[PDB]
């Protein structure tokens, strides 16, 4: 419910390659009252309108998402969880594409 992380800062990314992108962020400013305990991130093609999975329960601040396409343009949202579940996503600025 309402005891939901804000969302985490600064979402960029780097380090591109054939395959994989770098995503880093700081941390929410809310924890929702609960410590948190780690992130999710999520990825779409930008065409497709479905999010999906990339990993859950990172316990870091960033992430390497692997297996990605040549070709396509993507995007990324991270969200804070704490013992209450997933937050508010942060998103990234510009899609991430490929060469
Ligand atoms: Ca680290």
């Amino acid at each position: 419910g309402a005891m939901e992380p804000s969302a985490p800062k600064e979402l960029k990314f780097g380090d591109i390659t054939k395959d994989s992108v770098h995503l880093t962020w700081e941390p929410p400013d809310d924890d929702g009252g609960s410590p948190l305990t780690g992130y999710v991130v999520e990825k779409r093609e930008v065409s497709r309108k479905t999010w999906t999975k990339v990993m859950d329960f990172v316990t870091d601040l960033e992430f390497t998402v692997p297996d990605l396409v040549q070709g396509k343009e993507y995007l990324f949202k991270v969200c804070a969880r704490n013992k209450c579940g997933p937050g508010e996503p942060a998103y990234v600025d510009e899609p991430v594409n490929m060469s």
